[PDB]
């Protein structure tokens, strides 16, 4: 009944939290994480961390132990799942799609449709962004059954709070199987640089770098307002015929321009480096979604430490099984 999970091994405030969140509403089973993050500086929960469990318990009234600041241990019995209108804020702490990524699977399976409304940081390079879920995993939980639809309504640049995000969600009628393995060929590559307090000649020398390694079919300069920032990120979209994929950098403090779009052209040409369609981050997010609807696959280039938490995880709350069968540097995840 009480599902034990370790935080020794990593990810205990972070991916098998935001997992076991879910999991354990969608399920009905309670759960309880030791040793989150005994090995930090600053161990145990942290504020971005009780914003998601305190999330997760206003949406299925749950009951909760050691939800304090600081706490190793977090014990969560789910109540019912209620569809409804959400609005939750983890400032600059944390990141809006994080507490979404925590709550939607849940509101899956909730009585009727909801709205998620998050703010907080975004931008973040730690976190997937909200154009990411919109244009990269939503078109994909479609194509599994699951219908949700992500909007960001105000950028809050990381480090910095007061960004929105978010998601409109309604419970999944019958799921479908994914299958992805192969990329195909190339329809387009879309360049994109935001700003917020930061010159205009950044973005026009982002985009030239991009565009020295790629042929870009679309570029997008958007200028947002001053205080929303400091900010600076870069992206490139790539649209496949198989799948869109989707990736950027977070531009730092004393990087220049040159230099931060060179970090996501690396990472560009990395996925390029291999016929998978589904990249590093888009693998570790199709895994919930797939375990419920009991079947899909995909293959993978790199299969990432967060991939294989989330696989773990979610074997515990679901009597799924994922085989990863490694060939020629290309990784098949199939939910058995
Ligand atoms: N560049 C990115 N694009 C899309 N998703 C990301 C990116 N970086 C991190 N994520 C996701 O955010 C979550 C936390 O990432 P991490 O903390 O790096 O494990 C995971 O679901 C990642 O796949």
């Amino acid at each position: 009944r009480m599902i034990a999970l370790d935080g020794a091994q990593g990810e205990g405030g972070g991916q098998i939290l935001r997992s076991a969140l879910s999991l354990s509403m969608i399920t009905g089973q309670p759960f309880t994480i030791t040793s989150i993050r005994a090995g930090r500086a600053k161990p145990g929960l942290l504020r971005q961390h009780l914003t998601a469990v305190k999330a997760a318990t206003e949406i299925c009234g749950a009951t909760v132990e050691g939800a304090e600041l600081g706490s190793q241990r977090l014990l969560f019995r789910p109540g019912t799942v209620r569809g409804g209108d959400y609005r939750f804020a983890i400032g600059s702490a944390g990141s809006c799609t994080l507490v979404l990524q925590t709550v939607l699977p849940a509101l899956w399976f909730a009585d009727g449709p909801s709205r998620v409304e998050v703010s907080g940081g975004t931008d973040n390079p730690s976190a997937p962004p909200a154009d990411f879920i919109r244009r990269v995993l939503e078109p994909l939980l479609a194509k599994i059954g699951i219908h949700q639809q992500t909007t960001l309504l105000r950028h809050g640049f990381y480090p910095a709070g007061g960004g929105v995000v978010a998601t409109e969600v309604s419970p999944v009628a019958s799921f479908n199987t994914l299958q992805l393995g192969e990329r195909g060929n190339i329809v387009q590559m879309r360049g994109e640089v935001l700003l917020a307090g930061v010159p205009r000649h950044v973005a026009e020398r982002e985009i030239a770098t991009l565009a020295g390694s790629f042929s870009l079919h679309e570029q997008n300069i958007h200028n947002l307002p001053r205080d929303q920032g400091p900010g600076n990120t870069v992206s490139l979209e790539v649209e496949s015929e198989n799948i869109t994929e989707r990736f950027f950098v977070v531009g730092e403090k004393r990087v220049s321009a040159e230099v931060v779009a060179a970090q996501l052209v690396k990472e560009v040409k990395r996925y390029l480096a291999s016929t998978a369609a589904v990249g590093e981050y888009l693998a570790d997010q199709l895994v919930l979604p797939m375990a419920l609807a009991g079947a899909g696959e995909f293959t993978v280039a790199h299969p990432s430490s967060n991939l294989l938490t989330n696989i773990a995880v979610v074997e515990r709350f679901l009597p799924v099984r994922f085989s990863l069968i490694e060939t020629d540097g290309v990784t098949r995840v199939s939910i058995e």
